[PDB]
């Protein structure tokens, strides 16, 4: 029956409200009870507040109005406002001092994913104070996860005005009895209830959700911890720069601060960061997550030598170039490891700060031809099987759905062994052709991968495998040098390829580098733990990269 | 017969040199006479500084290392190093007291621009000191103006070493006689001397322009003051948003720091900011250059109201949104003026700072009728004519070519009255098939234009001026509301449709607007005076928006 539910900001999505840090001043200064609600309110549906909410006038309009306000409330209770008051300081102070209330926003996270359309409707005014960025910041935080804000001050009308809540019904496309109606003021709820809205008085958050949740039937509270904000493709900004005649690079772009570019692994995408790409921003980061050369959007020319990390590298380099940037953080998985380590170690006036998942830092032996280094290692066989243009291609092209259901899986769910690629004669000789789905991923992500490698194939991705010997000799001239910029490596307990002990001689290379360790992760590490992934990043980025 | 010039970075592109930086350090330390050379040079071929140099080490790696030899040739010369002596903070503070050296660049640009091919050629170091991004942000707006930069610590090669001249040439594909290079360091030029290069011993940079100018006979010194950096459009990055479904906007993107929106106006392009685009990059902005909705490669679809002001502002807001920006700095332009002022007024809390070329901020009157408003003013006659679809959609369509260099052209320079248009039959009626090309524009520039065009034509564009009364409606919900954030308003003297004394009563609205004027400057601003308009914007975002 119920279709639909509807959350005011202050007091429900937003706490402590302002209106609380009314009656908190009051106390705070030992005034008169009531005496800053009362300026508030005064005039009613004429007065100062409503024509502000209603957006006739800006803020910064309104704050002498409610002074004047004050200043008259205060005559008429025979008080004296206190040396310095300050409405500006109180209202600065009240609207940084809000913030998400996660339970809250959880619960109507929860409920749109099981079907409900769900929006913000709240009084509110035209902010242009110095420091309005504070509300701007966290109305987009908030506001991507609804279908619908509706803004008191845009459309000219308030609560409890019974037009607002037809204009709401209406913008809904429901009927008064499919929608829940939260406020943590009752004054509002009257229309609503009206209607025939459920309508649920919050008080305390938690009891609140509990009315919610016996009232829609979903489970809303103490339910398990989700999953961090995914990125759909299409809402996206995605970027194009030409960096050589026969070679583009396309990326998707979120945030502003700090640039921080974000390199995928093989045979992967941008959407591969689809968990960090919100985080990040919301961390305070523009985010530039790349598709590397070969790869979906990104030019995927045939031959090897396109491949090679000095190519790659300086190409990286023009990237910057062509986008105005002197430096990025760069971060990288897999492949996209080895590529950000040696970018640090050749351009480290671009990198301002450097760090790779799974993939350590390894120096070239100059004694040993990287082959036979390969060879006396049995987990990298599949690296041999790599070598042949066209049996790996012919492999994974052949089924694209098998393939990537077949590749991303958890620890505890695998189902090619890498052992003796070579001999069984590929990597799906012993693995099934309808694979279940991977508890990482669903139907609708695996066809996303699935229709970027329809643009190019494997040719491109398998190359960067393809050029040992000249990234052997190209890195040898890095042997005398040190990485000495910041630097992050996190290792994935569970990754059976790229495995911790691996990474354990990086000290020597990398004097001051710091570490991050992920407990039951497989190799896919963004999406296996996307939580953990970003705690550790952000952290790293807040104290190595500001 | 000379057709390559080739510049070094040290004491030639960039001044002071910082081997310069050695000898003030001795005596300002009261240091025996070339101590600090002596140090630096110490080993020679097979020294720290030649390693460093050919990339065997890092900067950070390096800095230890020259300590020891200060430490060694200050006891050989029998004298104590003073207390705090620091190599470290000798190089950082030689490093950013280098600048471009703006003769040279302006000399490089010209010889570029009649023909030569160019390079930078420099022993350098692998930079990865804390405060690298000085040195990178240098180097990035030094490479942009050259054909190659080829970095000693990049190819592992050295100045005064024969390879290096020989992988020069090589790279020029130039032979030995076709090349001028310049060095301030004798022992450089010997090598390219031998294999009969000409050769300019920099000192003074006016005495070596001179040689530079006798040599290549072409003039160098005393040349008049050149246009700012131009976009080249396929060396940009382009960006793509959808801000809902039949709708995406692109843009242009450069730089780095607090996100500037420019928006062009009627009927232009990105490509009118390309003057703008590096200068506030430079000046440390991230440019984001619009196609307002209806041009190039942003969507135009043809209905009308998809174009009132109101659709126009929450796509922008939806812009920022996807972007994942809080705010951002909105510069405009002529229809991009108008809007911009109604960001302000709608939106404030997404708007940084606000700015208008010509464009005014004038309220509408809630007495009289927008239409009947444009009749009082025979200049405004041509907004009527564009009310009628088709007809102006045919007569701008027709010739494209002959559209854009009929309208754009300086004060000095027109061939279309505004007067009485709609009488006439047309905008063309009375002015020439094939117009000359207006001092402001290459023949190249009008293609651009002219191919944009070619997507959509007229329609999209048009229809901005065809929601007169939508918009007034709308307006007027604003009359009570001022605009208090950061605001610039910058009048042309000689635009004769939008004119300075419209803008007159801007601060009613605006107590605390600020102003800029250019004199001699028509319709055209940005293109018309791109130096001057450069001028003003930095100054006011360094002031307003930082
Ligand atoms: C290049 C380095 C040595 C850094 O790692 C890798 O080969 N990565 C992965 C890529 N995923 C994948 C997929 C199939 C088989 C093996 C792998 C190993
Ligand atoms: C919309 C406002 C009122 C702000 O200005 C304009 O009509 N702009 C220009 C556009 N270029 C142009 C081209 C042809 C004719 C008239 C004009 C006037
Ligand atoms: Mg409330
Ligand atoms: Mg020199």
């Amino acid at each position: 029956t119920l279709r639909a539910a509807v959350f005011d900001l202050d007091g429900v999505l937003a706490l402590p409200a302002v209106f609380g840090v009314l009656g908190r001043t009051e106390e705070a200064l030992a005034l008169p009870r009531g005496l800053l609600n009362d300026a508030f309110q005064k005039g009613g549906p004429e007065g100062a507040t409503t024509r502000l909410m209603k957006g006739e006038i800006t803020l910064s309009q309104w704050i002498p109005l409610m002074e004047e306000n004050c200043r008259k409330c205060s005559e008429t209770a025979k008080v004296c406002l206190p040396k310095n008051f300050s409405i500006k300081e109180i209202f600065d102070k009240a609207i940084s001092a809000r913030k998400i209330n996660r339970p809250m926003l959880q619960a109507a996270l929860m409920l749109r994913k099981k079907g409900f359309t769900t929006a913000i409707l709240t009084n509110t005014w035209l902010d242009d104070r110095a420091e309005r960025d504070g509300l701007a910041q966290l109305m987009c935080e908030l506001k991507m996860h609804f279908d619908f804000l509706i803004e008191s001050c845009q459309v000219g009308m308030v609560k409890p005005e019974p037009q607002i809540y037809k204009f709401l019904l209406d913008t809904l496309k429901a009927s008064p009895s499919e929608v829940v109606f939260l406020d943590d003021i009752g004054a509002n709820l009257k229309p609503a209830r009206d209607l025939g809205m459920v309508t649920i008085l919050v008080q305390d958050t938690d009891t609140a959700l509990k009315e919610l949740e016996k009232v829609t039937g979903i489970q809303l509270l103490n339910t398990p911890a989700p999953l961090p904000t995914s990125c759909n493709p299409s809402d996206m900004s995605h970027g194009y720069v030409t960096v050589k005649p026969r070679v583009r690079l396309h990326f998707v772009e979120l945030g502003s601060g700090p640039a921080v570019c974000l390199c995928h692994g093989f045979p992967e995408s941008w959407y591969s960061w689809r968990y960090q790409i919100p985080a990040l921003a919301q961390a305070g980061y523009r985010v530039l997550a790349m598709d590397m050369k070969g790869y979906g959007e990104s030019s995927a020319p045939p031959e090897i030598e396109e491949y090679c990390m000095e190519v790659l590298c300086k190409e990286m380099v023009t990237f910057l170039d062509k986008l105005g940037l002197s430096q990025a953080v760069f971060i990288g998985h897999d492949w996209g490891g080895m590529l950000v380590w040696y970018m640090a170690l050749f351009y480290p006036e671009r990198v301002r700060a450097v760090a790779s998942l799974n993939t350590p830092f390894i120096p070239a032996n100059p004694n040993m031809s990287p082959l036979e280094s390969i060879k006396a290692n049995p987990v990298f066989d599949y690296q041999l099987y790599f070598q042949e243009p066209g049996v790996a291609e012919a492999e994974l092209e052949q089924n694209l759905s098998r393939t990537f259901k077949s590749l991303f899986r958890a620890s505890d769910e695998s189902v090619l062994s890498m052992h003796k690629v070579c001999e069984a004669g590929g990597l799906f000789v012993n693995s099934p052709e309808e694979p279940s789905l991977s508890r990482m991923v669903t139907e609708e992500e695996i066809q996303f991968y699935v229709q970027q490698f329809k643009k190019s194939g494997f040719r491109g991705p398998l190359n960067w495998y393809r050029n040992m010997e000249r990234n052997w000799k190209w890195a040898c001239k890095s042997l005398g040098r040190k990485i000495l910029i910041p630097a992050l490596m996190v290792t994935a307990e569970k990754d059976f390829v790229l495995v911790p002990q691996m990474s354990q001689h990086m000290e020597d290379w990398i004097p001051h580098l710091k570490r991050g360790h992920i407990e039951d992760c497989g190799h896919w590490t963004q999406m296996d733990k996307p939580t953990e992934v970003n705690q550790i990043l952000i952290k790293w980025l807040d104290s190595d990269a500001r």
